[PDB]
């Protein structure tokens, strides 16, 4: 696949549509779209391991981290495959997403099709929050909305 | 063995969890779980091409049919990859699913991870309905509920 899409929903008002496009299988993945219903400010934006929503967002499990690294920000050498940093919500709760990543893929081992995209309660501290939880989830807190990443037309 | 799962939801009361499991890459896929909120009787149970829920179940598109064949029942040589036939709902609206299929896969060209599982309004006529539409969708009608097939623990 060269295109993917994720519909984000949760227990509250957080909702959105996130697009994915990868023209070359060894090139970067463009990640774009919008999320509404967030509090103003920074929110962690991660690919979690499982495309399992049986129990809500919790069933998606830990961060997608097949190379077993500690948590970092997208520009860090050391980070999970699923570490896409933070998205930024405006005063109206709207976060416009426009990201380009070369670690995630729409194919092969780093393939995220069938996994889960999650927008978190708080800002992802990129591994520099200065405690143990920081080197794991970036202290991004709870799962506000999620969706299984699906093959798109 | 790779494992997958799908949460079925729609506009109405149809809801269900469907599990997928495949021990070997050339093995058959066990699929099983339950669906409630269905009218008593038969319901088409099909894998559609896209894991895109942006406009509901409609956006999943057509049947997963990469070999461009005519629609049939699961046992038929002539069938869509996505042709899993029908499920049966009892008098309390509950459809227990337990299927084994060797055309679908959780890997390769027939992989369904990231595609959409759909439970339909009417019975799938397995291409034995005697009309043009029978040979395309089995006249299963409406999409009651769907979910993207995601990777599972
Ligand atoms: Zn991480
Ligand atoms: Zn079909």
């Amino acid at each position: 696949a060269t295109k993917a899409v994720c519909v984000l929903k949760g227990d509250g008002p957080v909702q959105g549509i996130i697009n994915f496009e990868q023209k070359e299988s060894n090139g970067p993945v463009k990640v774009w779209g919008s999320i509404k219903g967030l509090t103003e400010g920074l929110h962690g934006f991660h690919v979690h391991e499982f495309g399992d929503n049986t129990a809500g967002c919790t069933s998606a499990g830990p961060h997608f981290n097949p190379l077993s690294r500690k948590h970092g920000g997208p520009k860090d050498e050391e980070r999970h495959v699923g570490d896409l940093g933070n998205v930024t919500a405006d005063k109206d709760g709207v976060a416009d997403v426009s990201i380009e990543d070369s670690v995630i893929s729409l194919s092969g081992d780093h393939c995220i099709i069938g996994r889960t995209l999650v927008v978190h309660e708080k800002a992802d501290d990129l591994g520099k929050g200065g405690n143990e939880e920081s080197t794991k989830t970036g202290n991004a807190g709870s799962r506000l909305a999620c969706g299984v990443i699906g093959i798109a037309q």
